[PDB]
Formats: C-alpha cells, sequence, structure tokens
DNA sequence: CTGCAGGGTTTTTGTTCCAGTCTGTAGCACTGTGTAAGACAGGCCAGATC
C-alpha cells in the first residue's frame, strides 16, 4: 500500500502521475504544483463529508503556521 | 506426495551530485563554589639532658 512505503519507493511509482501534475499545473494554474495539489486534497477531502479535516488544513496552510505561535513561545520562556 | 537450488516479480534501501538550510552542540569566555592536597603549627612524648 501507497501509505506503507518508503518515499523514494511511492516516487518512483507515482513519478508519472507527478509530470502529468507538472505539466498541468504549467499548462493552467502558473506551475504551482504545491497549489494545484493543495486545492485537489482539499476537495477531495471536502466530498467525503470530512469537513472538520478540510477546514483544519485550510487553517494550517494559511494564517497561523506550526502548533504555537513563536511570539507567544518566548512570551513564556521569559 | 515431498526437499531445496534457485528462476521470475515488485518492493525496499541504497545511492551517486551537488547545492543548500536548520540545528545541536560543542565550542568560548566567564566568574562563582566545594573540595581535597598539601603546608605548617604546635604540642607533646620520647629521647637526650642535667
Amino acid at each position: 500500500h501507497l501509505l506503507s512505503l518508503t518515499r523514494r519507493a511511492q516516487k518512483h511509482r507515482l513519478r508519472d502521475l507527478k509530470n502529468q501534475v507538472k505539466t498541468f499545473a504549467e499548462k493552467e494554474e502558473g506551475g504551482d504544483v504545491k497549489s494545484v495539489c493543495l486545492t485537489l486534497f482539499l476537495l477531495a477531502l471536502r466530498a467525503g463529508n470530512e469537513h472538520k479535516q478540510a477546514d483544519e488544513l485550510e487553517a494550517m496552510m494559511q494564517g497561523r503556521g506550526f502548533g504555537l505561535h513563536p511570539a507567544v513561545c518566548l512570551a513564556i520562556r521569559v
């Protein structure tokens, strides 16, 4: 299964659809493989009615960052 | 029916190149702290003395 392979073997398996995503994002979306596959995953999540996971992913890949704000972290430290 | 020698197959796990790019950690300067080794004091008993 794709989730249990290593990243090297997963790339060896998925490189074809990878380069198809590359050429599609270059043809239509300014060559942004990042945002294209991001919105693809977002909509594939939202289709199953998994609204909490997709809302949390939209909250993560924008605005707030890694779990804590570095400012408040230093605030605690001091 | 059975035994391994060993053929195929993907998968994995390396893996070779450069660049990075973060990171931990081992520097570095520092002075404050706790100790144990060693100087040395003295008193004091034994040895030498009167």
